[PDB]
């Protein structure tokens, strides 16, 4: 994957992100997943554009098309973008709250584009994983932790209000922003993650969101704790992880999986092939999680391709996602545009 940052990792973030999408889909909303399935399906990439990618990529693609047409965020430009994207494509697997807010900001007559998602939940928002399965590309344009930080929670903003949404968001955004780094230990990594989210969830109004829903009072920092306690256990089963973490549509319940499945997945598994690397291991793992699969797959894909590079993505995988190429295209226009 070479320097922090280089035009290897951008296409890998993205390009794991695509895979983590369209394999993800199969497995969609699977209460429970057989690993020897996931396996047995893998298989079936190997030897094109036969699996389509869900919302999940259509977001994405929006949320990236809009920072390279502005070189710049632009809540208008990206509200309208995500609303368009909805209108042309609406069979993509988006959830009926988010229809209603693309519903709202495809009113000529709308002009504050944030003003929808703040309406959604009797005025609290949505806490849903929407915002942060579509933030990888934050993190290609924006260098700086407080860049990710700010814009992630501004493009999150634009369909999920809830703190409880956009943290999420600013959370998967760090993930991806600390693997465009490179090698790191899985301490490190977390560390650093449980240091941003601590001061994030520091903030009154988030305590105060947490308070409502019955939360620990800094609930990623919690789940980030839990994450570290799951690294240093015993034969820890598939089913103890959804367990403790989720593999829900909440991003509570979904972006802490994520970031779990990558750093558990930095070692070898057994359980796994050895024959499959360390892109593969985390997409496979991730998936036999069930639940939410695609989102769960997408944001796992994400960091683990910043952080293994192009190189760990299977030519015969990449090629079996619908609009790689496009995607391919993105990462690269990202690089020139903002990491020249
Ligand atoms: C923030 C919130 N709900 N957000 C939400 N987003 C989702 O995607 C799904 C659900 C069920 N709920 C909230 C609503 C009412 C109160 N009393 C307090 C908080
Ligand atoms: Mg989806």
């Amino acid at each position: 994957a070479g320097a922090a940052r280089s035009l290897s990792r951008f296409r890998g973030c993205l390009a794991g992100a695509l895979l983590g999408d369209c394999v993800g889909s199969f497995y969609e909303a699977h209460d429970t997943v057989d690993l020897t399935s996931v396996l047995r399906h893998v298989q079936s990439l190997e030897p094109t554009e036969a699996l389509y990618y869900t919302d999940d990529t259509a977001m994405a693609r929006a949320l990236v098309q809009s920072l390279l047409a502005k070189e710049a965020f632009d809540e208008v430009d990206m509200a309208h973008r995500f609303a368009q994207e909805y209108k042309k494509d609406p069979d993509r697997g988006y959830g009926a709250g988010v229809v209603t807010v693309f519903k709202k900001l495809l009113n000529p007559k709308c002009r504050d584009v944030f003003e929808p998602a703040r309406a959604q939940f009797n005025g609290k928002g949505s806490y849903g994983n929407g915002g942060a399965m579509r933030v990888a590309g934050i993190s290609l344009a924006y260098s700086s932790v407080q860049d990710v930080q700010k814009f992630a929670r501004l493009s999150a903003q634009l369909t999920h209000a809830s703190s409880l949404g956009y943290n999420g968001a600013i959370l998967q955004a760090l993930a991806v922003h600390l693997a465009l780094q490179g090698e790191s230990s899985s301490e490190h990594f977390l560390k650093q993650l449980l240091g941003h989210m601590e001061d994030l969830e520091g903030d009154a109004q988030s305590v105060l969101d947490a308070r409502e829903l019955g939360m620990e009072e800094r609930p990623y920092s919690s789940r980030l704790k839990k994450i570290g306690e799951l690294l240093d256990q015993a034969s820890v089963t598939r089913e103890e992880v959804v367990s403790e973490l989720g593999n829900g549509i909440a991003a509570f319940e979904s972006v802490p999986t994520a970031i779990y499945c990558f750093l558990r997945c930095m070692e070898p598994d057994p359980e796994i092939p050895s024959a499959f690397n360390s892109l593969q291991r985390t997409l496979i793992y991730s998936i036999s999680l069930g639940g939410d699969t695609d989102t769960i797959a997408t944001m796992a894909g994400a960091i683990a391709g910043a952080y293994y590079g192009m190189d760990q993505v299977p030519e015969s995988w990449q090629q079996s996602c619908e609009g790689y190429e496009e995607t391919d295209i993105l990462a690269q226009s990202l690089h020139r545009v903002f990491q020249k």
